[PDB]
């Protein structure tokens, strides 16, 4: 039953918006974890650096030289680390804005599916009774309305012929002597009453 | 536009069915007063009306 599938595949849909929404999220984490390791190589850079700002002073030169040498080879982590993180932003950004929008199309397109299946029930839900309709009195002939005049009409057809009807000279006649007796009959009243 | 349009069918249909309804018991009442005539006037000439070989 084709009406049942939008029912079931807006069903596979949602498992997606549930699928979709667990990678997105693995995406961050990382993108944390990647965050929190680059803090901590720039701390011990720091502590060098800090470190290294107590030994130039007083005249021992040498000595903060060979720390900053140390914290070039953490710095050249920093750099790398730090660009990783500013372009994986453009990631977890553009990502979302995918769920974002789809997201959106989701329920759109969900509001849609009952005012069509409304739509198909009501002219469904029409079908059936106007079909009938013509069916009993007003298709044509040979509709069951109409055949029941048919049987009416058969049966009060053998009516005139069991019972002949009077003759057209009789109607002439019985009519005509029912003028008589009415005036004749008044005829002694109104000379009696008179 | 749709509300509207759709609450007029069902305004006619429910109009036409009860019309419907009152004519079907008009005719089947004139069924049976026909049917209900057959057979009296039938007898009545099979007893001394439709012809010789009546009953009476």
């Amino acid at each position: 039953a084709p009406e049942d599938l939008l029912e079931r595949l807006l069903g596979e849909m949602e498992l997606e918006l549930i699928e979709l929404r667990r990678a997105l999220a693995q995406t961050i984490a990382t993108f944390k974890s990647t965050e929190r390791q680059r803090d901590a190589q720039q701390l011990i850079a720091q502590r060098w650096y800090e470190k290294a700002q107590a030994a130039l002073d007083r005249g021992n030169e040498q000595l903060a030289r060979e720390a900053l040498g140390q914290r070039q080879s953490y710095q050249s982590h920093t750099e790398a680390l730090g660009k990783s993180l500013g372009e994986q932003r453009a990631l977890v950004e553009q990502v979302r804005g995918q769920l974002q929008k789809l997201e959106r199309k989701y329920l759109e397109l969900k509001s849609q599916k009952n005012l069509y299946l409304a739509r198909l029930k009501s002219a469904i839900a029409a079908q059936k009774i106007e079909e009938i309709a013509g069916n009993l009195d007003n298709a044509s002939a040979s509709s069951l309305f109409e055949r029941i005049e048919t049987k009416i009409l058969e049966l009060e057809a053998e009516r005139e012929l069991l019972n002949p009807p009077p003759s057209p000279l009789d109607k002439k006649f019985e009519q005509w002597e029912e003028q008589q007796a009415v005036e004749a009959t008044l005829a002694a009243m109104k000379a009696r009453r008179s």
